[PDB]
């Protein structure tokens, strides 16, 4: 049914590069960094400040992690209920990368989601609500395993979204100083970068408080794939094929009840209008059923 | 009327010498604790651990900053609201070496409690409670200057007796790390003492799960001074003489005072017992009322 148009596609490439230097954006390098440099925060009170430690610049990397780097099929997967049940995990990890999205189980869920990780989003504040903020010997040892099983993955960290993250970013960078050489995980950690990221959408006529981390990932992905397949992208408590109850995410317990205020701050709803006229017009495939 | 003992004072130095190496105990050093060591908390469970960073090991003293120092006259300061209108900060600056707790405030009560600061206790849940967290450069300057108006006194601050301070720990070393040379402030760290601290102070038939910030610093002070005098030690809510109610300490008197089970955390009363028996003794001087 669906055909890649790969001129538009890379007709869009070029359009987000004109806004977005998406290379440098991808994160922070220790040469764009001053020790004692005071970061502020793309959606909090400019009053919020963090000073750039010695040991956070020592976690940057020397160049951009997607510096010339080109994969050719991309999967970007959002975390909608719509996945659970489409056996797409195979599909999924056949393409030659994959982002996923704020660390999401692949385990009980891998028929479905797949495997294959080559990027993950990390918000900081994971290490308060899922790992204690690696108080005690069990809470590291759980962190540590969670990180091992991403191998040579980029772990993508937003520590300059939000001022929450700032207390629970030490807790971080202390973490990884601590365990220097023993992981093979790429850290990446993009700096104040929604301004120009933000550009791109207001012309296609997209303009929330705050965009999701899908179309923020779709974005990226852009600059370093040929051709990308969105799956886990479904803002809506039905199914559009048989119109049974959905959850919000594929991870939620079955039976659990679609949220309606849990997406207020963001427009997931105009995001998915957006990316549903892209597959429309052969940029994008956007996956909506069951896999073969 | 009350009579130093100078003999007993002597034994009871010898004493405390003989369960405590109170020089040692003062502060961790940098050569006594290796890059990556876990330590654990005097108060908490075992399984609580924060790992020494690079960062952390560079703010600890080369050596004890109490080797070789003795001071004639001691006053060691409680937080007491009997101190409110003693009039004692003359009598209390007098001394040749002046110990406060939890970085009591002098400005605004110096008739009272003095001006004349050598020591003071520091928990870090201090940053957490009156700096935010040093989240804005508001806070930021704020906890500068408090540092500043120390001169070169010591901040002894208690990082390993509660698992409850091991997050804003990392915020307090950034900051000194940030701010390296830029305050005349010496730092002292202690490290697991609490242990050796009750061994002298149970054969004197105390035995709290928590010794008080007060008691260990008479214990401390014993090393160092010839002759101590305690002031704003009262753990009552109580005039000792007219019965009316008293703050809980003297500078948290007006306001709508937050009133908790404050008292559960320390045998207090047990403490102010035996300092008063010692009172008694003639080994310390025990102040209850006003100066002038
Ligand atoms: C994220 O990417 C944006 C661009 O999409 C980065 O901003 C751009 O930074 C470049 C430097 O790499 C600026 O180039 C400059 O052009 C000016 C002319 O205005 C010239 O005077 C300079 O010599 C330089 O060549 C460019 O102005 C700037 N663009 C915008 C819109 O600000 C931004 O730094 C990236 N941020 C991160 C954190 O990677
Ligand atoms: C990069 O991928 C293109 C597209 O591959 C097809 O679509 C993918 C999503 C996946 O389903 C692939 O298995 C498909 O082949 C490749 O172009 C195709 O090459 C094949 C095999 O050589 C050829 O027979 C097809 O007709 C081509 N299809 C299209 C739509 O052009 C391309 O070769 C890939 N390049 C590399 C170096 O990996
Ligand atoms: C309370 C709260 O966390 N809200 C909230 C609301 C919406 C999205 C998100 C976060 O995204 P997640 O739920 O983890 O989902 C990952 C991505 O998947 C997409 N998504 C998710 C669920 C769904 N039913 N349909 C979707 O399209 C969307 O693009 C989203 O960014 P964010 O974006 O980091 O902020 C969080
Ligand atoms: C929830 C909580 O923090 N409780 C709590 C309760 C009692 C004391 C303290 C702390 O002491 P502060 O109140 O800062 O007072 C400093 C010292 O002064 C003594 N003190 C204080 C008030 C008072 N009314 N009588 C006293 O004898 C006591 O020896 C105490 O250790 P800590 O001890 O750091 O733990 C804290
Ligand atoms: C791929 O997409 C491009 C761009 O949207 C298509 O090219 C356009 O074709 C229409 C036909 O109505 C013309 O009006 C436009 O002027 C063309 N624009 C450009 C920039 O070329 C192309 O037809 C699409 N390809 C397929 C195979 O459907
Ligand atoms: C993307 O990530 C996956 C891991 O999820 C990488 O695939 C693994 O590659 C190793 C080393 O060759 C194999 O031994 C594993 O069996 C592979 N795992 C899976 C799940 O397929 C893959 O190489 C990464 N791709 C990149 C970086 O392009
Ligand atoms: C506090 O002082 C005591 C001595 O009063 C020290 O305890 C000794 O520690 C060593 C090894 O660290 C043991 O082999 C000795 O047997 C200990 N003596 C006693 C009486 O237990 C203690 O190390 C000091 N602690 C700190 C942090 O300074
Ligand atoms: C104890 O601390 C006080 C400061 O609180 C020291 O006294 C200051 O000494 C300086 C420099 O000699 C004078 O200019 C100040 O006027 C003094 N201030 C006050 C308030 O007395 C004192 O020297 C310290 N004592 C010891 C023994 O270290
Ligand atoms: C000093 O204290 C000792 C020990 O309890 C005692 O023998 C001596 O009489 C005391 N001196 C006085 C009260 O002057
Ligand atoms: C200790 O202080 C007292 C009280 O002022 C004083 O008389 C005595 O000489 C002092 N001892 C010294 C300085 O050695």
């Amino acid at each position: 049914k669906w055909k890649f148009n790969r001129t538009a596609f890379l007709h869009q490439r070029q359009e987000i590069l004109q806004h977005v230097d998406v290379i440098k954006n991808f994160s922070l390098t220790k040469n764009s960094v001053r020790i004692g440099q005071l970061m502020h925060y793309d959606y909090s009170s400019h009053k919020y400040v963090f000073s750039i430690s010695n040991n956070f610049r020592s976690l940057l990397p020397d160049v951009s992690p997607i510096m010339n780097k080109h994969y050719n099929i991309c999967a970007v997967v959002g975390n909608s209920g719509i996945l659970t049940g489409s056996q797409c995990g195979q599909e999924i990890d056949k393409s030659d990368f994959v982002f996923r999205c704020n660390f999401a189980p692949t385990e009980a869920f891998q028929r479905d989601v797949g495997r294959k990780t080559n990027l993950t989003t990390f918000n900081p504040s994971i290490l308060e609500k899922y790992y204690n903020n690696l108080l005690t010997i069990q809470d590291r040892n759980n962190f540590f395993l969670s990180l091992k099983k991403l191998d040579g993955a980029i772990l993508w960290i937003p520590a300059f979204f939000f001022h929450t993250s700032a207390t629970v970013t030490r807790t971080l960078v202390d973490f990884f100083v601590e365990h220097r050489g023993q992981l093979k995980v790429q850290l990446a950690w993009p700096g104040n970068i929604m301004q120009h990221v933000n550009r791109y959408w207001k012309n296609k006529h997209l303009s929330p408080k705050r965009l999701s981390t899908g179309i923020l990932m779709y974005t990226l992905a852009s600059a370093i794939c040929e051709e990308i397949h969105l799956y886990g992208f479904w803002p809506f408590g039905f199914d559009p094929n048989t119109r049974e109850d959905l959850p919000y995410h594929y991870y939620d317990k079955k039976g659990t009840k679609f949220t309606t205020k849990w997406q207020e701050s963001h427009q997931l709803p105009a995001e998915f209008q957006l990316l549903y006229r892209m597959h429309g017009e052969g940029l994008t495939k956007l996956t909506l059923s069951h896999c073969a």
